[PDB]
């Protein structure tokens, strides 16, 4: 339950927050985490839950620790104490792999994919529209990012069910496979494809990764499968759950929907403000050595949770942080991270979000939560929404 308190940790800093089941959960997950920002709570606290670990609670500390990779290492980035690249790597060896992955998901690739993204969104929406109802999480959000990966990687549609099953087992195991079995089966899938695309390449993400250079020499197969694996999984649960938080807010607030219906030009700014208010990731780092940080003695090997979610919710970074305002003049957040591991998919994610909102608001402008339905959130490394039953009158919609 509560791991015993290490000798170096003073008791006045103890705040037993459980990141997998925070106590205010039913009130909404972002609200449950923001208890860590109440005035009686120090900037840096120790929890005894989950093996015992630090938590930085304020934007200033979160950013600084992500900048200081010499003390705060990525060798162990999850609480509690997996071989994807470049997750576990600190600079300077991380730079090269990062440069390569950037070629496959960087801005020019995204600008090129933009209308394929739009057509996929339009066909999913068109199929739901006449029904007058859906579970948004299951019916739109889940099928969407996986299909964008198949486009990017030039993989055939028929492989989706099996691939989706494997990535589902890594994050929501049904018991059929351990984490390691699901990973190996994913590697079983990618290896022949990588091998073939070394010999005969295309312009897709797997071809580009497979023919890349590391340390002046060819990328190996081990390295290429471990990067392709991260490119797959990094863009699934984050996009599924983020779209859900956003659609939940818009379903509950007719006045914000209306604003975007009337001024669709505001949608890119609205996306940015939604990313701040409904931020959802909480990664960590491990201490490389003894280190005093903002008056607190940290010990070598200590783990520290640095919740990306909390920077944009900090009232010291944004005034009235729980209020959604699409006209904010300075939206400040670390929703996609900060420092050397800043999300490589951030440009693709923004386009997936913007396109989704533009297409949904055009075709189904008026929607609500299903009557009687109560929306359940879940908390962890990637917080999320269990399910999102939506309802609308089909007569108020339009086929395009
Ligand atoms: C709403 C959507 C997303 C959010 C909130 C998000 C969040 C994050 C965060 C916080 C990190 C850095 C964590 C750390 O510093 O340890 C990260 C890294 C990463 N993300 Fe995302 N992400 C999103 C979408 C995507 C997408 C669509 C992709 C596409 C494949 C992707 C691929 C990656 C990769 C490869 C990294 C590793 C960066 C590195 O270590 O160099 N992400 N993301």
């Amino acid at each position: 339950n509560l791991a015993p308190l290490p000798p170096h940790v003073p008791e006045h800093l103890v705040f037993d927050f459980d990141m997998y089941n925070p106590s205010n959960l039913s009130a909404g997950v972002q609200e449950a985490w923001a208890v860590l920002q109440e005035s009686n709570v120090p900037d840096l606290v120790w929890t005894r839950c989950n093996g015992g670990h630090w938590i930085a609670t304020r934007g200033q500390l979160i950013r600084e620790a992500y900048e200081d990779y010499r003390h705060f290492s990525s060798e162990c980035p999850f609480i509690p104490r997996y071989d994807f690249i470049p997750t576990s790597m600190d600079p300077p060896e991380q730079r090269q792999f990062r440069a390569l992955a950037n070629q496959v998901v960087g801005m020019p690739v995204v600008d090129k994919l933009e209308n394929r993204i739009q057509e996929l969104a339009c066909s999913l929406i068109e199929s739901l529209r006449p029904q007058g109802q859906c579970n948004f999480t299951e019916d739109y959000a889940e099928p969407f990012p996986i299909r964008i990966f198949m486009l990017l990687a030039g993989l055939p549609e028929e492989d989706i069910p099996h691939l989706k099953y494997l990535t589902d087992q890594m994050t929501r195991p049904d018991g059929s496979m351990t984490f390691a079995e699901a990973k190996e089966a994913l590697y079983d899938y990618l290896i022949p494809i990588i091998e073939q695309r070394r010999q005969k390449p295309g312009t897709d993400a797997i071809s580009i990764v497979a023919n890349g250079q590391v340390n002046g020499r060819p990328i190996t197969s081990d390295e290429a499968k471990r990067m392709c694996g991260l490119l797959l999984v990094g863009g699934l649960d984050t996009v599924v759950n983020f779209l859900s938080f956003s659609m939940e807010f818009l379903a509950k607030s007719p006045e914000h929907r209306q604003e975007l219906i009337e001024r669709p030009e505001r949608i890119p700014a609205a996306c940015e403000e939604l990313l701040r208010r409904f931020s959802l990731v909480a990664d960590g780092r491990i201490l490389t050595s003894d280190y005093e940080f903002h008056g607190v003695q940290l010990k070598k090997g200590d783990q520290i949770l640095l919740p990306q979610m909390l920077s944009g919710l900090d009232e010291r970074e944004n005034a009235a942080p729980m209020h959604v305002d699409f006209s904010r003049q300075k939206v400040s957040h670390t929703t996609f991270g900060h420092g050397s591991h800043l999300c490589l998919g951030q440009h693709l994610a923004r386009r997936e979000i913007i396109v989704t909102l533009k297409e949904w608001l055009t075709r189904i402008p008026d929607f609500s939560i299903a009557p009687g339905a109560q929306i359940q959130h879940k908390s962890g490394i990637v917080s999320g929404v269990q399910a999102l039953p939506l309802v609308w009158d089909p007569a108020t919609t339009k086929a395009v």
